[PDB]
């Protein structure tokens, strides 16, 4: 085939918060050959990932003005001169915001899918970058005890919904927070934690958490930053670990908030640990084995926001930054 | 038998700096008895220190400093890490002529129960005594426990060290210099700087009050970036590392002093770039750590007498002076540690 490629590139450069109007539609025409350098394949992409380390990328290795943006997304392979990737299996990585990709699949960047018996688009997120990040996040970076409290901040979302069902699997008490009534709802009805509360309708975040922590917080798993890290490094105990996973307080303002109760770490004997998730993916097939029997089960869970076309995938990006997110940001540019 | 016992007593508490009007003065009576309480001994306080957790031992109970502090008491002495010449016991371990460094009263004489993790018995005299308060006690303890066992150190590896020409700050860059480390230092006055670069064997360091940026100085004395942070300061200092740091580099959260003597504590900004560099910000307490003060003792005790470890002291005389003395370590007219000679040999 020659076939007509849509794609979604980015303008020019973002200084604070995104709109849709930083970004465009362009076409290019694809032919469906055995591809660009002996050493590549040629995909179609499926599912996209909306996740918002993109911002970061946004600025001024990071994106190029009148180019697509990369992202993570499933794939199916069209066409190969790779030699362990055959025409018709599938694989999850850094494809471009196209309809058909031509990319060189380097061990970890780009991973093939075994396990087509639970859905693909849960391999943009569960087992894909998202929920690596909770499994690396929890397990290393947080080293957790059972009965301990663990703090989860947007908590709605792709890594913040694993991080939480891995904790009341464990033996610990877990309490999420989240923007509106109907992410907070789901945490305690589907995720099941122990407690949850809207922070958008606390005016008290600092009394927030020492009402739903009356013994305090061993653990957090850090997504959000600045007035929370504050509020947290208050409400914490004795060798309370913080894991930073991200700040997305801060992604989207040029002169970022500042934490002030960082003293709360000699008296209170913590460790503030950041980690990449891209150093831990060797132990993707120790995790793909730990959470496919409890996903196939019934004992894991997740909840996408769905965002059907290539077309409504600015809106998607855009919308994160102040969570239109109702859990995991997916795009399907194809169905099957 | 009697003894006119002075004291130093602590009005009430704190709000912003210490001065030497937060602080007043009392005689009492002490017999000097046999004493039947249970496991206690009366000493003879010889030396006592001043050192900066005083200052939030001083401040109003919050429940965050409620983990080293116990908060003082607005009428009855402030406590302190010094040196105690035993003047008859109620103990097993401890007999009529023993010397102990521990946490005693601010007085000439105090009834005081050992505890394992609180009083430790000296069983060396070679080295002076008024370093049981720091080098061979307290801030040595710190700098061993905190430098080998939170910045955990590799040869080769380049230490950034805050506050540098005090107790713990000098002793830390002097153990890192004794691995494969290249160690710059940060201090206040020149006299001060000129003790990090000759006395101390630091490879460079500077003024951070005769800088203005403070990045450019961190850029100018690492080029390559630093690995390890030895976190004796805060504020202004931790986002100037935070922005120098090298990847999988670490931090030690000794103290933040910069911040104690601030109602409206200031922020660090960039603490954003510890997931792009995997950065660990981790903080201790040295009681934590005093089962390994045996092994702590049994290493720096060999590297003093051979002179691979080197140390400055600031002595002033009496109870006189201890509201002065712990005053100025805020602002900095300690040269090294801050010892308080109540009574000397
Ligand atoms: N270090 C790593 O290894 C790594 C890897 C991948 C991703 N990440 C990062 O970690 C986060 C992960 O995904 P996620 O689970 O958070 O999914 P998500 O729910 O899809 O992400 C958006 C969420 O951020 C919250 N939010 C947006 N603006 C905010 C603001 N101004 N202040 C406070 N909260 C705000 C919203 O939640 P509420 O209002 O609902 O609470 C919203 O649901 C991101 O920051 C991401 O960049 C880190
Ligand atoms: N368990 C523990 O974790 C533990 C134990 C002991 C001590 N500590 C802590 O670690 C720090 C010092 O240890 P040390 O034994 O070396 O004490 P020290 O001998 O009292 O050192 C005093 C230093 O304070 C500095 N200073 C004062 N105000 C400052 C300010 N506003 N900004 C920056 N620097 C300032 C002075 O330097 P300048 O001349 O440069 O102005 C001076 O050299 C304290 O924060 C203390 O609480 C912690
Ligand atoms: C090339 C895409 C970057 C992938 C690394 C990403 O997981 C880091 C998130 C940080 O916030
Ligand atoms: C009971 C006295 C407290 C002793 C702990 C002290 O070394 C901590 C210093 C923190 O800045």
């Amino acid at each position: 085939m020659t076939a007509t490629n849509k794609q979604v590139i980015l303008k020019d450069y973002v200084s604070g918060f995104p709109t849709e109007s930083d970004f465009d539609f362009t076409t290019t025409t694809v032919e469906l050959r055995v591809p660009e350098g002996t050493n590549s394949v040629l995909v179609k992409n499926l599912y996209l990932s909306c996740d918002p380390y993109m911002r970061i990328r946004m600025g001024k290795q990071a994106y190029t003005p009148g180019q697509p943006i990369q992202g993570y997304g499933v794939s199916r392979i069209i066409e190969s001169g790779h030699p362990d990737y055959k025409k018709g299996d599938l694989l999850w990585g850094i494809v471009a915001w196209e309809e058909y990709s031509v990319i060189t699949p380097m061990t970890h960047a780009h991973f093939k899918i075994q396990h087509t018996d639970v859905p693909l688009s849960y391999y943009t997120g569960l087992l894909g970058m998202p929920g690596m990040t909770a499994y690396a996040g929890f397990y290393e970076v947080c080293s957790p005890k059972e009965g301990e409290t663990v703090y989860v901040s947007a908590a709605s979302g792709a890594v913040g919904q694993l991080v939480g069902q891995l904790a009341k699997m464990m033996g610990c008490y877990v309490v999420g927070s989240a923007g509106s009534k109907e992410k907070v709802d789901l945490l305690k009805t589907k995720f099941g934690f122990d407690d949850a509360f809207n922070y958008k309708e606390e005016s008290d975040l600092t009394a927030a958490l020492k009402r739903c922590f009356p013994n305090g917080i061993d653990i957090y798993f850090e997504n959000v930053g600045g007035k929370m890290l504050d509020a947290v490094l208050v409400n914490m105990n004795m060798h309370g670990r913080i894991a930073v996973c991200g700040m997305i307080s801060q992604y989207n303002l040029e002169n970022q908030e500042g934490v002030h109760n960082l003293s709360n770490i000699i008296y209170k004997r913590n460790r503030i640990q950041g980690f990449v998730v891209s150093d831990f993916y060797d132990k993707y097939s120790k995790f793909l084995e730990f959470v496919l029997p409890h996903i196939r089960e019934g004992k894991i869970t997740y909840v996408e926001d769905v965002a059907d076309g290539l077309e409504k995938a600015p809106e998607a990006l855009v919308g994160l930054f102040h969570g239109k997110n109702v859990g995991k940001q997916v795009v399907v540019v194809a169905r099957e």
